[PDB]
C-alpha cells in the first residue's frame, strides 16, 4: 500500500484508517500523461491524535497481562486524507491474502474510517471478505443496513437521534421557519432527510434546502449564499463536516452575513476548520452537538512522548513534527523541540470524544479476541458449540464474537453492539462562545440530549448559559409571520407554506380570543362581538322600562290621570244632591269615570317589560274601557237628543266578543326581535291576528263616528249646561290624537312604540275627561 | 473470479457486468461456520439479453473491417445478481494486474453495471485505477460527480430530467395531493429528493414519503401499506426498480388496494416483476417512463442462435437453457428445443432500450479505441500532441479518448459524453393497459418528454389514449380539498399543508368571484355584496322621487293647493268691488294668497332628489312664506282689535335676516348617509346649524303664539263676518299639525322625513287658506 504508514508486527494485525490529512490536492487530472498518486495537503492534527489513540490502546492491551495473554497485537494504519481512493488502496492492502484466495500480514479487523462515504466504500470491500470493521466516527444510518454491510460496527451513535434532537431544539425555542444545509455525501443527505421528516411532523417549515461540498464551484457557493441571504429565516440546520462546510463559511464571511443562528451537527460542531476567531461574527453563538467525553488515563503523556526518531513504528510522526514546528528533518530542526511550546489540536484539547471512540473500538476488537481466547470447549458460538482457535483465528470468527460483545469500560459502562452494530450514546449540547483572555472560540456546554429518556423528555437546555450570535441574551425570532393578537384570524398566502400567513381582523359579530386563531369563532345567538373582536359581549335588551326616566314620566302622567278621575268621582259622590250632577245621568257618570280609570290602567300596561299576558291584555283593556266610555257618552247624547245600560252593555259586549274571539284564536305573544339591530334585542309583541286589530279599532272608531255624528246633529242645543258641544270636542280630540299618531306608529319599531301608545291613550282619556267633567267642575268650582 | 462467466480472448479485453439473476438467496448467515459464496436464485432473462447485446456488439465490431482493423476485441463478463458483493468480486477480477502494480488479462474498459449502488461501488474501485466504466442502466445523479467517480460514463440519461418530468405530469393533470415511494438506495433517494424539490416549486403537496427495499421486513411493508391506505392522495410517485418494489406490490395485491394512480420511474415502468396480469387490479393504468427505443439489425437472429453447446464462450447459456425449458443438461433435455416455443422476456420484447444502451456503450469504447488507432502523430490528446500506441494501449488513455468522444450511430445520431459523462436522451411516456386477446399487460405509448425542449414545453401527453386504473377514461381526483365555488374563501387547517383548506363563505359586504379565492375582496363604498357573494351589486339609492307614486300624490296635492289659491285669488280680483272683500284688507288678502302660493312652492321643494341648493332653499322658503302669511293675519287681527305693510315687512325682514345669517355661516348640504342601512344609501340633507333651525321654528311659532293670543282676545267679536274665530281656528290647526308630527320627525330618518314635512306644510297651508277664505267663498258662493 502507501509508503507513509504506521506498521507494527504481531500475532494479530489490526487495520487502521485515519484522516491524517484533511483532503487531497484539488485539481482536474488532464489525462494527457499517466496519472500519479494524488497528494493530500492540509495536515489534520486531530486525526493524528486519533491514530495515536489507536496505537496507545494497542500498546496498553499488549502491556496488560489480563487481556490477551501471550498474544501480541500489531497494526497497519494508513492515511485516508478523507478520500475514498486512498482508503480503498489501504483496504486493498488489507485484503491481499483474501484477494489471493478469492481471485503481507493478514488483517483481522479494521478501525475506521471517519467519513461515512469513505466508510461505506471501505465496508463494501471488507464485508466482501467478512473482515470486521469498527468505525469511530462514521454515523450515517445507511451503514446500519446489514444486508449491504455485513461486517460493519460502530462505536459512535447513529445519526437519527441527532436529527431528532435538532427538531426538538427547534421546537424548544419556538421556531417554525428554518433553513437547511447538508453536505452532499452519505453523512449530510440521510441526516437532513431525517431532520426534514422530524421537522414536518413537528409543524416546522423549512424555507430552503441546499447541498454543499468541499469541491463545490464558485457558482454553487454563490447560489447557496444568495439563497441564505434571500430568506427571512435566521436558524440554519447544517449537517456537514468541517472540510465540506469550509468554502460556504468562507464566502459568508467575505460577504459578512451576520444574524444567522447555526445549528451544528456533531461533525462540525467542534471543528477547528470552522471555529476560528476571524469567523466569529458569522459563526459565533453556534449551537451544536458533541459526543459523550471519555477518559483515557495516560494518553496525554503518550501523546507528549511523540518523536520522529523514537517513533520508529509510526511513520506519520515525521510530518507531524515538520508541521508542528514548521521545520524540516524551511529551517532545519534538531528534533529537541517541545510539543507543549506549540498550540495545535494535538494537545490543545479538553475532551476526548472521537479519540475515546477509537480507544473503544480497539478495546472492543481486543475483547472479542479475548472471548475467543477464553472460550470453553463446549460453549462456543460456532457450529456444535465449538470454539475458534486463537492461534489460527479468522476474521469472520472475530466478527461473530463482536456481534455478541458485552464488556465493561475503564469508565465502568457496558459496551454492546445491536443487530445493526450501533452503539447508542448520549449527546451534549454546546454553544460557541468567545474567550475574553485569548480570543479563541470556546465550546460551552449548555445542555444535553438523553437518548435513553422517553420522547419529549430527552432534551435539556440551560438557556441562561446561551449567548445568541455570541453576545446576545435574547432568543432570536425565526418565525415566518408574526403571531398577531386576538381579534384577528390567520389566512392563507398563495404559493407559501402554512407557517407564513396573513391575519385579517374578525368580521362583525365574530370573536377571536386566541393568538394564532385559524378561524373567527361566532358569538352565540344572544351575544355580539366586542369592539376589537377580542371577546364577546351580551346583546343589550331594550324595551320601555319602569325605572328609565321616560317610563317614569309616563307612569306619573298615568297616576295623575287616575288621581284626577278619582277627584272628579269623589266630587260627584259627595255632592250628588246638587242640581248640576242630577241633570246628567249620575249612574252613567260613575260608569264613565270607572271606564276612564280602566283606560288609565290599560295605559299602565304598555309600560314595562313585555310578557305573554301583558301583550295579551294591552289592546283589549283599552278597547273595552274606551268602548264603554264612548257608549256612556252615546246614551247621554241620546237622552240629550235602564235602556241606557242596555245600550252600553250591547256595545261593550260586541267589542268584548271580538276580543274573546281573537284571544281564543291567536293570542298576542312577546318576541325578541333581533334583525332590526344587530347589537340590540328589541323585546316587543306580535299581535297575532292583524285583521283582529283592524276589527277592534274599526269598532271603536265606528262607535266613535256614530257618537260624533249624533253629537254634531245636536251641537247647538243647550242642555245639561250644553254638554253636547263638549262631547263633540272630546270626540274630535280623540280623532285628532289617534289620526295624528299614525306617522308615529308607522315604521317606528323600537322601545318608542309603547311610548307612543301610552301617550295616545293618555291624551285621548284626558281630553274626554276634561271635556265631559271639567265644565261641571267649573260650575261647582 | 466467479466460475460462471462469459469469456473470450482478444487483444483488448472489455469487462462486463450484467444482472443474469434478479438477486441472491435469503441466507443471512449466523456465522456458525465459514461463510460460503452466496447463490443467486431468480433468473433474469432480460439481463441475459443485455449480456447477449454486449457479446453481439463485440462480435459485430470484430467482423467489421472498418472499425478496429487487425485488432480483436475480447470480453470477460460476470453476473452481478444486482448485488454489490458479487459485482465487487468481478471488479477485483478485472483489476488484478492493477492491484499487482499497486500493492489474468488486462481490462481496458468495463460495461455496467445496472444498479446505481452497484455501479457506485464498482466505480470506486475502477476509478481508483482510472479504468473507464460505461454504464448502460445506472442513472443516479450521484454518479455525475467526477470528483468521486473519475472514470464513469453513461449511455443512459441522468435521473434529474425524469423527476422533473414527473412533476410536470402531476402539474398537467392538475394534482396537488400525491404520495411518494422510493427505493432505499442510490437510485430511489436522489430521484425522490429531486422530485420533492420540483414538486415544492410547483405548489404540489406530498402527503407521505416512504422507503422500501427487497429486504424490507414484514413490519416495514405493513407500515408502508397502512400509510398508503391512511392517505387520501390517489397519485403515488414511485422511484424504484422491480425487485425493490415487488414485496410492496405483493402486499398491496394481498390486501387488494385499488384506485391508486401509480407514476412509474423508468426502472420499473417496464418491469416484468411488477407488470403481471394478476396484479393488474392494483397496478393497472400505471403511467411510466421508458427510454428511446433503438434498432440493432441482426440482434434477434443472434438471440435465436443461442445454444448450450454451440455457445462455448458464453457460460451463462447453460442456465438460460435450463430455465427456459425447465430441463437439465427435472426432465433431461436433448438440446433440440426451440426458443420461439417458449415465451420469456428474452425474445418477447417490442423495443430495445437498455439493450441499445449496452450496444452503444460497446461501440463507444470501440470508437474510443478507433480514435486511438487513427491518431495522427502530431494531433494527439496527450502531452505534446502525442498519440497512444494502440498495440500497448492503457485504460486511462481510453478514458481520455472517451471524454472526447463524437461518433455517429447506426441510427444516424451523434453520441457524445459531457463533462459528467452523461448522455442526454428523450423519454417516452407509456400507460399500462390490459391485452384483450392474451390478458397480459401492454405498455401503450401515450406521450413523450422532450429534454431538448425548453422548460414548460417538454411534456406532451395524449390523454385520450390513457386508461386510468386500466379501464377508466375520466382523469381521477387527487386533490386534498375540493376547489369550492365562488362566494367562498379558503382558510387554514392547523397542522396541515396549504393544499388542504376549509373554505368559509364570504362575510356580508364582501365578495369572491373566483374559485380558490385566498381572501374575500371588499368592493367599493357604493357597492354591496351579492346574496351568493359571487359578486357585488350597486347600493340602492333612496330618497323621495318624483316618479314614485307617493311623490306623485304629494305633487298632486301641492298642485291642487296652488290651484285652489289661484281660484280664490281670481275670485277676489274679478269681484273686488263686492262689500265683503272691501271689508277685509284686499291688498293684504292678495299678499296672503301670494304667500300661500310661496308656501306650496316651498312644499314642492322637499319632493325630489336632494341637492345643495335644494337643501338650502327648503326650510327658508316655507319659513318666510308662512311668516308672511301669519304677519298678514296679524295685521288683519290688529285692524279687527301703510302701517300693516310696515309690520309684515318687519316680521319677514327679521326672519330673512335669520335666514341670511345661517346660510352665510353654515349652509345646509346634501349628504349620502351609508350608516343607517348597509345595503341602501339614503340621500338626505344636513341643516348645518341646528341652533339656527331652532331660531327659525322659534320665530315662526312665536309670531304664531302672538297671533293666537291676540285672536283669542277678540274671538267673540263679530267683524268682517267674524273672521277672528276663523283666524283662531287656522292657527290652532297650524299648532295641531306641527305638534302632531313631532313623533314623525323623531328618529324617522329615511325617504319619509321629506314626505312628513311635505304633508305638514300642505296641512298647515290648507288649514290657513280654508279658514281665512272659504267662509268668504261661501258667502259669495
Ligand atoms: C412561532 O410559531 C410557533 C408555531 O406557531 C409558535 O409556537 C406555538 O406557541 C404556542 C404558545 O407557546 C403554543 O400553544 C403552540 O402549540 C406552539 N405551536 C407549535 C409548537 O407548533 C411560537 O410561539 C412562535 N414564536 C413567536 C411568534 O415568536
Ligand atoms: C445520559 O444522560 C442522562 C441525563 O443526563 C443520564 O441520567 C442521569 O444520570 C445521573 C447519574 O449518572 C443522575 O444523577 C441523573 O439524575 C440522571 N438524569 C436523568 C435520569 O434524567 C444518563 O446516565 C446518561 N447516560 C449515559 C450512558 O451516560
Ligand atoms: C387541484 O388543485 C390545483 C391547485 O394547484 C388546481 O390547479 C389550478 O387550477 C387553476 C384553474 O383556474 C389554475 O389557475 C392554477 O394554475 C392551477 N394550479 C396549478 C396547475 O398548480 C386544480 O384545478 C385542482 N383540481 C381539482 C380541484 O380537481
Ligand atoms: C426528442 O423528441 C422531440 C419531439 O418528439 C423530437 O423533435 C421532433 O423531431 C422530429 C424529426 O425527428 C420532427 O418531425 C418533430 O416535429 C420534432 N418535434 C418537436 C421539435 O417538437 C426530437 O428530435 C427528439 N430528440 C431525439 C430523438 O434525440
Ligand atoms: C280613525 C281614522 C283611521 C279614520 C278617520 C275617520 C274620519 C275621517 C271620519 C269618521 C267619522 C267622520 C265624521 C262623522 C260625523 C260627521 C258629522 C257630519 O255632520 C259631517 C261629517 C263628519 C264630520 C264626519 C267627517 C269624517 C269622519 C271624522
Ligand atoms: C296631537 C294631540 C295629542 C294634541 C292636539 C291637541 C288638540 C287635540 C286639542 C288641544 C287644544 C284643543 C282646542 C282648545 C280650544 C278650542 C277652541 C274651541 O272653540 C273649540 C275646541 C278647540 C279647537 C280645542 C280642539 C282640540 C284641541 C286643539
Ligand atoms: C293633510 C291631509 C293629508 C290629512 C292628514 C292625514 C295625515 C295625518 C296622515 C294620513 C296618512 C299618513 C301618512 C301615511 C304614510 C306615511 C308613511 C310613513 O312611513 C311615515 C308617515 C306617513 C308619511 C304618514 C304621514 C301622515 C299621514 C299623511
Ligand atoms: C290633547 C292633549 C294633548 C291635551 C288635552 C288637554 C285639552 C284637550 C283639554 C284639557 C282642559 C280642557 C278645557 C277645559 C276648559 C275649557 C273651557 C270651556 O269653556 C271650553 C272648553 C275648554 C277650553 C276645555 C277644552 C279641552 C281642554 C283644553
Ligand atoms: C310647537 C312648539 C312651539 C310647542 C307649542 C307651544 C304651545 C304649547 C304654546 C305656544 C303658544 C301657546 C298659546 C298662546 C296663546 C294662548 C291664548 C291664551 O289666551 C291662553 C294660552 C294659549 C292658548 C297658549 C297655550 C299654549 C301654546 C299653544
Ligand atoms: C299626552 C299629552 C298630555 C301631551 C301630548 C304631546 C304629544 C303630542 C307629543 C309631545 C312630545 C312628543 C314625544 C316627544 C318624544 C318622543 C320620542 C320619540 O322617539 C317618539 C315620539 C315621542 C314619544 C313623542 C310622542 C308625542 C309627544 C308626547
Ligand atoms: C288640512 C287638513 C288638516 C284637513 C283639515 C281641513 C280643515 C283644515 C278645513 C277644511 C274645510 C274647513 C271648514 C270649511 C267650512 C267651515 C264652516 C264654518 O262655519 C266653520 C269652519 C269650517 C268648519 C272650516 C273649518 C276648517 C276646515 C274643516
Ligand atoms: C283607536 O282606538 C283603539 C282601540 C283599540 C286599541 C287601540 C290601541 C291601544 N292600539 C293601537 C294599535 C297600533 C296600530 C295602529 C295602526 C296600524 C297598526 C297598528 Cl299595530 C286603539
Ligand atoms: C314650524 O314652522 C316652521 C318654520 C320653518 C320651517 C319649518 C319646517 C319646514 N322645518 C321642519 C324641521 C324638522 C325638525 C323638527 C324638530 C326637530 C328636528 C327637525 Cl329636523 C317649520
Ligand atoms: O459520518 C460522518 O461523516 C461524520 C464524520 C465526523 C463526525 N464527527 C466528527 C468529528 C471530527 C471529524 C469528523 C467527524 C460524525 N460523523
Ligand atoms: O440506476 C438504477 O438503479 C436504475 C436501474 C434500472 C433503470 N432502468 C431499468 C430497467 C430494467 C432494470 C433495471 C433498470 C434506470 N436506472
Ligand atoms: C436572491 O435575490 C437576489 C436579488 O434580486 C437575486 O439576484 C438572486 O438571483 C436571488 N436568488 C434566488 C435563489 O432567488
Ligand atoms: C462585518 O459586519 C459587522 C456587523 O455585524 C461589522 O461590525 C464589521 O465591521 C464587518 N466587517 C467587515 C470587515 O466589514
Ligand atoms: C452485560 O453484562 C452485564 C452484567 O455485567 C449485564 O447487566 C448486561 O445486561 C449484559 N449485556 C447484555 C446486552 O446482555
Ligand atoms: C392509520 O390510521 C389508524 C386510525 O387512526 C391508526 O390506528 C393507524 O396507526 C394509522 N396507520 C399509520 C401507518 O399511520
Ligand atoms: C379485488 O379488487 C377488485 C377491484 O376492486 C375486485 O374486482 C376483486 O373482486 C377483488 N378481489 C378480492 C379477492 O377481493
Ligand atoms: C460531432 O460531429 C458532427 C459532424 O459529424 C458535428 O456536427 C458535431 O457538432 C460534433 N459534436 C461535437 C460534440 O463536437
Ligand atoms: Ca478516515
Ligand atoms: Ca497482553
Ligand atoms: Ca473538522
Ligand atoms: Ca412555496
Ligand atoms: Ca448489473
Ligand atoms: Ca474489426
Ligand atoms: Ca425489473
Ligand atoms: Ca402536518
Amino acid at each position: 500500500g502507501p509508503d507513509q504508514r504506521a506498521q507494527k508486527k504481531g500475532d494479530i494485525i489490526l487495520g487502521g484508517l485515519f484522516p491524517i490529512h484533511f483532503g487531497v490536492a484539488a485539481k482536474d487530472q488532464d489525462l494527457k500523461s499517466r496519472p500519479e498518486s494524488v497528494e493530500c495537503i492540509r495536515y489534520n492534527f486531530r486525526g493524528f491524535r486519533w491514530l495515536q489513540a489507536m496505537i496507545f490502546a494497542i500498546e496498553e492491551i499488549n502491556s496488560s497481562p489480563a487481556l490477551l495473554p501471550n498474544l501480541t497485537l500489531g497494526y497497519r494504519i494508513f492515511d485516508t486524507c478523507n478520500t475514498v481512493s486512498k482508503a480503498l488502496e489501504a483496504t486493498l492492502s488489507f485484503v491481499a491474502q483474501n484477494k489471493i484466495d478469492s481471485l503481507i500480514p493478514s488483517t483481522i479487523a479494521v478501525v475506521g474510517a471517519t467519513g461515512s462515504g469513505v466508510s461505506t466504500a471501505v465496508a463494501n470491500l471488507l464485508g466482501l471478505f467478512y473482515i470486521p470493521q469498527v468505525s469511530y466516527a462514521s454515523s450515517s444510518r445507511l451503514l446500519s443496513n446489514k444486508n449491504q454491510f455485513k461486517s460493519f460496527l460502530r462505536t459512535i451513535p447513529n445519526d437519527e437521534h441527532q436529527a431528532t434532537a435538532m427538531a426538538d431544539i427547534i421546537e424548544y425555542f419556538r421556531w417554525n421557519w428554518v433553513g437547511t444545509i447538508a453536505a452532499d455525501d452519505d453523512y449530510g443527505r440521510p441526516g437532513i432527510e431525517k431532520f426534514r421528516e422530524e421537522a414536518e411532523e413537528r409543524d416546522i417549515c423549512i424555507d430552503f434546502s441546499e447541498l454543499i461540498s468541499q469541491y463545490s464551484d464558485e457558482e454553487e457557493i454563490q447560489h447557496v449564499v444568495e439563497v441564505i441571504q434571500n430568506s427571512t429565516a435566521k436558524v440554519i440546520v447544517v449537517f456537514s463536516s468541517g472540510p465540506d462546510l469550509e468554502p460556504l463559511i468562507k464566502e459568508i464571511v467575505r460577504r459578512n452575513i451576520t444574524g444567522k443562528i447555526w445549528l451544528a451537527s456533531e461533525a462540525w460542531a467542534s471543528s477547528s476548520l470552522i471555529a476560528m476567531p476571524q469567523y466569529f461574527h458569522v459563526v459565533g453563538g453556534t449551537i451544536g452537538f458533541a459526543l459523550k467525553a471519555g477518559q483515557i488515563p495516560g494518553f496525554r503523556e503518550f501523546l507528549k512522548k511523540v518523536h520522529p526518531r523514537k517513533s520508529v513504528h509510526n511513520g506519520f510522526a515525521k510530518e507531524f513534527w515538520e508541521e508542528t514546528f514548521n521545520c524540516h528533518l524551511r529551517p532545519l530542526c534538531t528534533g529537541d523541540e517541545n510539543i507543549s511550546s506549540v498550540e495545535t489540536p494535538y494537545i490543545d484539547y479538553t475532551h476526548l470524544r472521537i479519540s475515546y471512540n477509537v480507544y473503544l473500538a480497539v478495546y472492543s476488537i481486543a475483547h472479542a479476541l479475548q472471548d475467543i481466547y477464553t472460550c470453553l470447549p463446549g460453549r462456543g458460538l460456532f457450529t456444535n458449540g465449538s470454539c475458534a482457535d486463537i492461534k489460527k483465528v479468522e476474521a469472520w470468527q472475530v466478527l461473530k464474537h463482536l456481534r455478541h460483545l458485552n464488556f465493561t469500560n475503564n469508565m465502568g459502562e457496558q459496551v454492546t453492539f445491536d443487530e445493526c452494530g450501533d452503539l447508542v450514546g448520549n449527546y451534549s449540547i454546546i454553544n460557541w462562545h468567545l474567550s475574553p483572555e485569548d480570543g479563541s472560540i470556546v465550546f460551552k456546554e449548555v445542555g444535553y440530549y438523553n437518548v435513553y429518556a422517553k420522547k419529549g423528555e430527552r432534551l435539556f437546555i440551560n438557556e441562561e448559559k446561551i449567548l445568541w450570535s455570541g453576545f446576545s441574551r435574547e432568543v432570536p425570532f425565526s418565525n415566518c409571520s408574526r403571531d398577531c393578537l386576538a381579534g384577528t384570524r390567520k389566512g392563507i398566502i398563495e404559493g407559501e407554506p402554512t407557517c407564513c400567513f396573513e391575519c385579517v381582523e374578525c368580521p362583525d359579530g365574530e370573536y377571536s380570543d386566541e393568538t394564532d386563531a385559524s378561524a373567527c369563532n361566532k358569538c352565540p345567538d344572544d351575544f355580539w362581538s366586542n369592539e376589537n373582536h377580542t371577546s364577546c359581549i351580551a346583546k343589550e335588551i331594550e324595551f320601555l322600562s319602569w325605572t328609565e326616566p321616560f317610563g317614569i314620566a309616563l307612569t306619573l302622567f298615568a297616576v295623575l290621570g287616575i288621581f284626577l278621575t278619582a277627584f272628579v268621582l269623589g266630587v260627584f259622590i259627595k255632592f250628588r244632591n246638587t242640581p248640576i250632577v242630577k241633570a246628567t245621568n249620575r249612574e252613567l257618570s260613575y260608569l264613565l269615570l270607572f271606564s276612564l280609570l280602566c283606560c288609565f290602567s290599560s295605559s299602565l300596561f304598555f309600560i314595562g317589560e313585555p310578557q305573554d299576558w301583558t301583550c295579551r291584555l294591552r289592546q283589549p283593556a283599552f278597547g273595552i274601557s274606551f268602548v264603554l266610555c264612548i257608549s256612556c257618552i252615546l246614551v247621554k247624547t241620546n237622552r240629550v237628543l235602564n235602556l241606557q245600560f242596555l245600550l252600553v252593555f250591547l256595545c261593550t259586549f260586541m267589542q268584548i266578543v271580538i276580543c274573546v274571539i281573537w284571544l281564543y284564536t291567536a293570542p298576542p305573544s312577546s318576541y325578541r326581535n333581533q334583525e332590526l339591530e344587530d347589537e340590540i334585542i328589541f323585546i316587543t309583541c306580535h299581535e297575532g291576528s292583524l285583521m283582529a286589530l283592524g276589527f277592534l279599532i274599526g269598532y271603536t272608531c265606528l262607535l266613535a263616528a256614530i257618537c260624533f255624528f249624533f253629537a254634531f246633529k245636536s251641537r247647538k242645543l243647550p242642555e245639561n249646561f250644553n254638554e253636547a258641544k263638549f262631547i263633540t270636542f272630546s270626540m274630535l280630540i280623540f280623532f285628532i290624537v289617534w289620526i295624528s299618531f299614525i306617522p308615529a306608529y308607522a315604521s317606528t319599531y323600537g322601545k318608542f312604540v309603547s311610548a307612543v301608545e301610552v301617550i295616545a291613550i293618555l291624551a285621548a282619556s284626558f281630553g274626554l275627561l276634561a271635556c265631559i267633567f271639567f265644565n261641571k267642575i267649573y260650575i261647582i268650582l
